[PDB]
């Protein structure tokens, strides 16, 4: 159920515990969060058979008055789950009167953290929450975020096709997928842009330029094909950086042909207008 | 209202703003709170003079900057988090006339988060403990979602402030063999104060005492107990009025029930008292 906090009496509390008695009383604090847990007159005992509180994959087992040295007592030292789920458990044999010739019991308390914190073993081996780029510690469990573009859809831990990036801007950066660190491979992009008619527009590269390329044949592995105003303009490869041109038109189309592996760096570019 | 997380958007986002504006969004997340907030195309420069957003907690200034992302002296921010220090966010984004620098007119805006963590003063303690309002505990305390409270000495619950864990009116037991010592033992006792421990035994039965030590109640030497009294009802009449350091000895009740008090002075320098008891 929904469980802010609350308090635990043992039984008949502060009336002693009756002895021989096994109960177990089980948080369900709300789901995706950690309880806490702090305060113990019960009956120490080395190793506590003769009385144990069992409480946690299993936290401790103890018993024993509060100021008493070597009789195992707990204290009141906090102790957070893994998970949703919390549980107690009360063990009283049939004396409570070991070392006889003839205790009051337990009170407590109880009432989130977030996988982004520390990755707790590893990334890929527990249900996948993880982000390569990032993600949030927040309250009410834990969501995504990449690097700028698409937002990585349902799943949010992937960090996602070049449909259409559109720009009506007059100037303006465009750069590949994480630059300067190598292009991601096998893609079919469409970059297209639409300026205010009336205007050409003027083209200047920068390096480095940085795209896998053959010596023999240009451009077997990636190609990047430029379409003017709906016609073929020039498939481009290679390391160092092309030269101006111009484009005499009011819009046009860019595309990427990428290979299957990078080791390369890319592309950037910029535009400006004319009239 | 009810604000689980948000988005501020720079207006006409992604379309690049309009100069000459100064607009503020202001987060309320619920009372008792912290906000969070993390990530910027905008204008930079030395100081921030010609564009800024301007960024603040409760009641103190954070920062204000401006400049594009992977741009070094610009004091770009980044995506870094930012707690307040209370519930209440206030943001403020502010543009001047001209973004239009090395003649080379024109930034898209900004696009940010914001929410709601908790914040639980058992936690942590800024400087002190004593100096932030209302101390809410001695002893300790409990961190939960919604702010924090308190509870001491498991017999009363310390009064309207929940700050101070405290009155004994009537402490009662009926069992056979207890312990019984003053007030947070073997430590000193507190003064003034009116204490009545009262014991009925099931009838037919003596009660056996056996004190413990080592004992304290500050004494004078020539007219016992002036500062602390020590007095003693049995079956309904006194039998006692005792103080001093060593431990007084056994006695034997001769009743089926009994009744203590306890006089104390207003200013304590002994530690206290403990004892056992058992029946015949
Ligand atoms: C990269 O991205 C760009 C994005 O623009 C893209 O260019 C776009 O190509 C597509 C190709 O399908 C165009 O779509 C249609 O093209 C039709 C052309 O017709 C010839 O070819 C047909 C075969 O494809 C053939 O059947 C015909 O007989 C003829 O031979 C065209 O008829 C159609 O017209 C509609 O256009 C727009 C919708 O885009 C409608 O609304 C208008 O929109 C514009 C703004 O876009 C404006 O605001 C107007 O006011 C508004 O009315 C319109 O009413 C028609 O119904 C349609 O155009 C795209 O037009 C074209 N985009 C352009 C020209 O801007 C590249 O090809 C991509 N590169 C790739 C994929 O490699
Ligand atoms: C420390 O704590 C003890 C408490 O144990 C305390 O002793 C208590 O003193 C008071 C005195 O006010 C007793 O209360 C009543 O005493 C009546 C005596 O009557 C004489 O004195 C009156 C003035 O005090 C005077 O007006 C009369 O005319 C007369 O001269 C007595 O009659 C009365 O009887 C009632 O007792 C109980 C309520 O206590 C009633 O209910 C019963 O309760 C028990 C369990 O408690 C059980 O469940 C029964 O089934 C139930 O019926 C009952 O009906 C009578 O009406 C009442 O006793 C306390 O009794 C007495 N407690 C004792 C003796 O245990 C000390 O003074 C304290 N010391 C401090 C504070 O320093
Ligand atoms: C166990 O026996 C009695 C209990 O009646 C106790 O007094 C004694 O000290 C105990 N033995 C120990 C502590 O060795
Ligand atoms: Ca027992
Ligand atoms: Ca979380
Ligand atoms: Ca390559
Ligand atoms: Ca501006
Ligand atoms: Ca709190
Ligand atoms: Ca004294
Ligand atoms: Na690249
Ligand atoms: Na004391």
């Amino acid at each position: 159920p929904q469980k802010l906090f609350g308090e635990v009496t043992s039984p008949l509390f502060p009336k002693p515990y009756p002895n021989n008695f096994e109960t177990t009383t089980v948080i369900t604090v709300p789901t995706g969060y950690r309880v806490k847990l702090v305060f113990f007159d019960l009956e120490p005992s080395e190793g506590c058979f003769y009385d144990y509180v069992k409480i946690s994959k299993s936290l401790g087992r103890f018993c024993g008055q509060l100021g008493s040295p070597l009789g195992n007592p707990p204290g009141k030292k906090e102790f957070m789950s893994q998970g949703n789920k919390m549980l107690l458990t009360f063990h009283t044999d049939f004396s409570n009167e070991e070392n006889g010739t003839i205790y009051k019991g337990f009170l407590a308390y109880y009432q989130d953290l977030d996988e982004c914190a520390s990755r707790s073993k590893s990334g890929e081996e527990d249900p996948q929450p993880q982000c390569q780029h990032l993600c949030h510690n927040y309250v009410g469990g834990y969501f995504c975020s990449c690097r700028p573009g698409y937002e990585l859809q349902e799943d949010t831990h992937s960090c996602q096709e070049c449909s259409s990036e559109l720009y009506t801007e007059a100037s303006g950066y465009i750069s590949s997928l994480e630059y300067p660190r190598s292009y991601p491979p096998d893609l079919r992009c469409n970059y297209s842009i639409r300026v205010e008619r009336g205007l050409t527009l003027h083209l200047k590269f920068l390096e480095p330029f940085d795209i896998d390329d053959h010596q023999q044949v240009h451009c077997p592995y990636d190609q990047l094909q430029i379409y003017a105003n709906g016609k073929n303009i020039g498939e481009f490869c290679g390391k160092q950086r092309p030269p101006d041109l111009d484009t005499s038109s009011n819009a046009v189309d860019l595309l990427f042909f990428t290979d299957e592996s990078g080791d390369s760096r890319g592309w950037k570019l910029r535009y400006t207008t004319e009239i």
